[PDB]
């Protein structure tokens, strides 16, 4: 009987792989996909919405930009509970959703990641609240190579690359959780937020004042991050406000005159 | 102090035992018992919800069918804790309503089905995989208890190996799904609800008339044709729609009147 | 340019010839019907509600009783204006609606009935001064046109002089309303729209089929008894409660699925 | 036929005569009051808000000062349009009610207010292109009518060339508005609502109770004091925030009761 | 990881000492509180809303009278678990809102943030169960008390429920009686009880809470001469609120939209 | 007194001429453009949108192409009528929004686009019957203006005998769509808003640029290629979706920020 209280905040990074595909995915997700969802998962999910990413910015391919969306859900309960696979109702999700993601043309990954509520680490800009300002938020997440030891990676991302963004005024704010891998085997191992004024801010820190890293041994790219792209890597850069705060503001797919 | 994560869905069987009581009950459900009701569980209860039933069927009568609606919450905590018995404000229940449900007549009563479950449907028999897309079903949602002194595995065995395999078979039923009742709540005397979709009416009444004229009559039969269970007593039921408008905490915007 | 300021109330009388086909064109009106209507008058329509009917009640058949729900819009302008003809985004209205409906069988065919009027009744003849306080109302609300070659001023001097006296006679009726159709709107073939409340199916019967048997039949009548008029074609109807939760432009969020 | 656009904004100054009639006067506002109004305006009224009225401050009551609220309509169409007297639904307005206003004593009672407006102010004398961020603003809103046989021409010199200069003189008064009465519509007696801010109790203490001592007592006064008028009966204000929660076509989703 | 199911309501004692704050007070509350608030907590919250307090009643003063409103959250999980003190966006809470509520005098004693924790169900029921939203329009007079420091608790909730309870009791002024113990190992409340007495207007509330009660001993550690015998402000809060707010933020809030 | 019924559609051409300006202009829009705007229209809106563009595709630059989102109003009554400018609270509108939409630069700066409009479209000249089944659409809205000295119906004559036929004569174009600006309103200097479906970007490409170039270039020509008018000043543009979750009127809740 017993099902356990596991509040967790889900992030899952969505790609669209070319715009001759946006019109598609985009009429997907909010046509189809929304109510199909809260027809699921209404009772035991408090919070339900859509980030839409900015535009990408120069060099964001090397760092698993997703150009479509983040997706955030706010669990009561692990949507991983094997009970929770039986549905009355199914969700419409075409393998075409999974070509337009870039699922399927190599291909890659599905990126869902579970955290806590709430971030574990807060390692800069505590205290910052709206009135400073609007954010460039970076939401990136990163899993360590097969075969590499996680306390190394951790040890190298907070001694390494964190003094980089503290040492940068540009850089307003950084936030990290460690993933949930015991829900559903994500390969990812960390998620980082890392907040700029713009795109330049964003620029300069992440990729001029990273040349400064020593390229690690197991780098799957030349330059930072260091990751496989879409594998090892994936991120989006959104604002501090959605209005697709789905649960309270669905009003239908209401057209266009 | 602890208060137990105890997520669940209850169903009540709302049952209108005649037309002319229709515009009453109908009233106190929609003007009293929702603003009631919000005041009391908003904080402990996702969602309240109201699916209306669609005219009896044939026969509907011998499946104890609720004549008025489901009425279904989602809750966070048991609600017979009995500390929860302390509430600021109490509801607005008259006899009458009780008269209208068919829980006391003008000559005996119904007992008041309140079944809790698990949010999720335990057993997936039929049909998984369906969407909304595959077109609008006639949801016939019953529950069954046992009459007294029947042995509970012993009705299990009967429902999943003699009953279900009729509904598996019927191209007319587009989903089987079931969940064993949550006796240790509220001591409701039901041990099943089931969930049973057709296309509409006529593809119930084959199958769980026509169909199941083929069943064995068991011994403890309480009348002689399937469900073989005391209407209202030991079987409720109600074919409901996919959607309802009375999703009630996000919905519900006052009592206001035609104009 | 100019757009003159027309504020009307319509009513269309949706009926369902069938209850195999109710779950089908249930799901057309409130998965489809709704948000390709909002999507398209959202700017200059105040309300738009549906009104589910209570069950068809004894002889309600002769009354050309919509089945399914009354269709309540309120509009700023005149929606036959025929530079509202062009729309970027057209609605999905399959054929199998008028099916559904009865327009059309799969045994003779029903017009359709869209009845434009003044947002506020013209005639208050019964019961004015009765607030919600005063009990739940069952609210038969008829339309009616005469046949054709029969003089206007006749027929509402029939109507008012002998059928209405009948409804002020029944202390089982409540309430008596009546507007005027704008005709001059849609050419829609109904003369008048009543609402005639009752507190409930037997008083309604009571008085509309049993009191109204006192009634010289008329020799412009279609059928022998009260309304005498055809069904679904010179009259059409439909019993329903003082609240709906199906007051669309407020309470939509979308054909969110039972669980 | 013919329904003329008259867009218009409403204001009713409710009073509350005693504390212990707050209760119960609150209770009918916001559980029948809303409702009530919404089921019979809603197609035809734009917004319906509610304007608490911060503490009466002193000599206030000399003001008319309404210790309940502002209660404030944005209506399509006259509601004193003849037609539009007539309501299926009715609403429940007792006699308590107009006590607890101070309509009725338990021993002279006062005039229910209820000017009309156009929709946006048709004088703006002070502190234009003023914005939210400049801060907030105690907002005494007031409305006078000149005595019988006073003329209207003198009453408005008056107003304008003696008045309206010492809130322009005054920095503790941030801005100041005016739009003269729709008397047309409802034979309100008052001609004059302005709107004037303050930073506070004391600001608006300081203008309209001390700045105002320097006036000359005109031969028409019905007191002795600034604003020269009878309270209640020739004038009537309320000092409200720049923003209500009570929103009521928006917001109200019925009457939720404390825990 | 573990976090546990805590699910508690909250109170917070919002006063306003002067009507010369009560534009900005309001002000911050309605235009930032709220954004602020559900901006952070809006996934493990339930219900989070305001009740405006009637007017302050003759000798309120001396009940640590909130002369602004109730603020009225149900949580999930204990907000103070350490590891909620992280806030991607933290909130706007100036100095200014603690000299308008009392914290603080503007530039020399000021007033504790009493913040109590509740389960979400009244622990007792001591008046007028079965009492309906059709019985009338309530005066709804809740007040919380901390007894001072070194009284023994024990020694306080026997003056509670056998002396002040049954004089609540024998008022027919007064319709209902409910409290909670305030649960202390959360957030170290000095409070120890809240209570919620109900009458029909100010004058019954006046009658019991003042005339009624001067029927009572006055205890050896009454911190004043006059019941409720507790420093105001600091181990005595109050408001009288109604039955109904319009501020139920989760589901009305709509934006700090202007009167025109 | 009398204010004139003027329903109409504006549409507000929002450009971003620099990422790193991206982040604070939809600030100010979702945070404080939306409740300042709501707080001064919303009793004679009916519908407050703002429709995000798709990315600005390869050439958009040389139409104008606002690479923020278009700004929709649908109103009641002219908002340029002079009675209007006056408002209790005044808008907070920084500079610096001019700034980041291009009006100014830190070069050469540009118009501010508002065309007002009809609320239905005048003219349909392709894809009559469309429904949203039908597909996904690429919508390119797409308002001109004729140079300073070039006759109007010249203009006119060239827009829908020369440039309408290639949009017709293209199957990747799936609709066409035009109204003439009220030019009696704002003095806005267009003269056409156009909304013209695609299928995706290439299609948009395929059609606007390339089958484009089979145009005579007109003498009064701004540029060498189709439009052959000035960007941002003769002409503005924007690709948008069927839906924007955007609805400001029904879904605004506040600035809630990201956790
Ligand atoms: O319930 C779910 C769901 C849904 O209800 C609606 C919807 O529109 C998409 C969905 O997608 C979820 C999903 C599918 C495949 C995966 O690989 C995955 O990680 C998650 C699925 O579980
Ligand atoms: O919006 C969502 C979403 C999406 O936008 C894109 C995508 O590619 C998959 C998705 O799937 C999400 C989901 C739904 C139900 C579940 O039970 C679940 O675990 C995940 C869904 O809500
Ligand atoms: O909270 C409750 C409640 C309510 O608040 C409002 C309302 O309008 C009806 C209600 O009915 C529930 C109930 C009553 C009698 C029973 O015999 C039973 O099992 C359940 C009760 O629990
Ligand atoms: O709609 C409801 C309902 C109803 O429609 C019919 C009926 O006969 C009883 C009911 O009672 C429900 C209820 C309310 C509060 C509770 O705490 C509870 O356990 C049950 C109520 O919500
Ligand atoms: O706007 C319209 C419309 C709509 O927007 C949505 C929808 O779901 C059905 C609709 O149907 C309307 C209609 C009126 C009269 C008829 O005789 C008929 O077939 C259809 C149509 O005008
Ligand atoms: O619900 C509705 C409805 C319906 O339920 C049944 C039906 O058979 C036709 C309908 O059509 C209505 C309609 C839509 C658009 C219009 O422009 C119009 O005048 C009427 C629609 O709103
Ligand atoms: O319909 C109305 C109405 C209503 O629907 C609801 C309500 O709660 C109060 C109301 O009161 C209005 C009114 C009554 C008496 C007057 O003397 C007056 O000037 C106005 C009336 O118009
Ligand atoms: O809030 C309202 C209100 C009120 O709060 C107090 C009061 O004493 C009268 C009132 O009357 C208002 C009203 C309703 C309908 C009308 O047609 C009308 O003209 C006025 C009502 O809505
Ligand atoms: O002392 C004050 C003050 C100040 O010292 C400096 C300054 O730049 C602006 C100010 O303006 C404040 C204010 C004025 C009018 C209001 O209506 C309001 O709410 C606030 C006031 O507090
Ligand atoms: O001494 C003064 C003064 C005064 O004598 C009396 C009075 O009633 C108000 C006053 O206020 C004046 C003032 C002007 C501008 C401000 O911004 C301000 O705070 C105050 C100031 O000149
Ligand atoms: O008496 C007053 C006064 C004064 O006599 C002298 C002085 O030097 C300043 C003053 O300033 C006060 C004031 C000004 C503007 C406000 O906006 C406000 O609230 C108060 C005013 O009342
Ligand atoms: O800049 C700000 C500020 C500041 O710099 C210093 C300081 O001591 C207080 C402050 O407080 C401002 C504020 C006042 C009242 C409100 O109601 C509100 O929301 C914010 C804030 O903006
Ligand atoms: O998160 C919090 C918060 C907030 O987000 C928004 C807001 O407008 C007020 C707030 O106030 C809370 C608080 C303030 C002072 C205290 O002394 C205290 O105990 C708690 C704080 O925790
Ligand atoms: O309304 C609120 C509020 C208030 O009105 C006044 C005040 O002085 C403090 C407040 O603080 C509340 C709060 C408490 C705990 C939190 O953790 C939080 O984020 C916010 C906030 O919700
Ligand atoms: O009311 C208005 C307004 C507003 O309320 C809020 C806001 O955030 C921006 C605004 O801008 C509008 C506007 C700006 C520039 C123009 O050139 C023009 O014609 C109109 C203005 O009218
Ligand atoms: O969102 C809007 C908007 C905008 O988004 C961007 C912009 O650059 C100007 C704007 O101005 C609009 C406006 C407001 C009030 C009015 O009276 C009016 O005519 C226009 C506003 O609503
Ligand atoms: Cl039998
Ligand atoms: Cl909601
Ligand atoms: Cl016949
Ligand atoms: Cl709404
Ligand atoms: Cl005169
Ligand atoms: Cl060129
Ligand atoms: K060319």
């Amino acid at each position: 009987a017993d099902f356990k209280f596991e509040p967790m905040r889900s992030l899952i990074y969505v790609d669209c792989v070319s715009e001759d595909y946006r019109p598609k995915l985009q009429r997907w997700i909010y046509k189809v996909a929304i109510p199909d969802s809260i027809s699921q998962f209404e009772p035991y999910v408090t919070k339900y919405a859509f980030y839409p990413s900015f535009p990408i910015p120069p060099q964001g391919d090397r760092f698993g930009y997703a150009r479509m969306q983040l997706t955030e859900h706010h669990w009561l309960v692990s949507d991983l509970d094997p009970r929770l696979e039986i549905k009355a109702i199914a969700e419409t999700f075409p393998m075409d959703v999974l070509v337009w993601q870039g699922q399927i043309p190599e291909g890659n990954p599905f990126i869902f990641a579970f955290l806590p509520m709430w971030w574990e680490k807060d390692l800069k800009g505590k205290g910052r609240t709206i009135e400073d300002g609007a954010n460039y938020r970076f939401n990136m997440t990163i899993g360590f190579p097969e075969g590499v030891d996680k306390a190394e990676g951790e040890k190298w991302l907070f001694e390494k690359v964190v003094p980089i963004l503290q040492a940068a005024p540009e850089c307003t704010r950084v936030l990290a959780s460690a993933v949930k891998k015991d829900i559903n085997g994500c390969v990812m191992d960390w998620v980082l937020e890392i907040w700029f004024e713009n795109q330049s801010g964003w620029y300069k820190v992440m990729v001029d004042d990273m040349k400064a890293l020593e390229k690690p041994s197991w780098a799957q790219q030349d330059a930072f991050p260091f990751l496989k792209p879409y594998h090892n890597v994936c991120s989006a850069a959104v604002a501090d406000y959605t209005p697709s705060n789905n649960l309270a503001n669905y009003r239908g797919y209401i057209t266009m005159r």
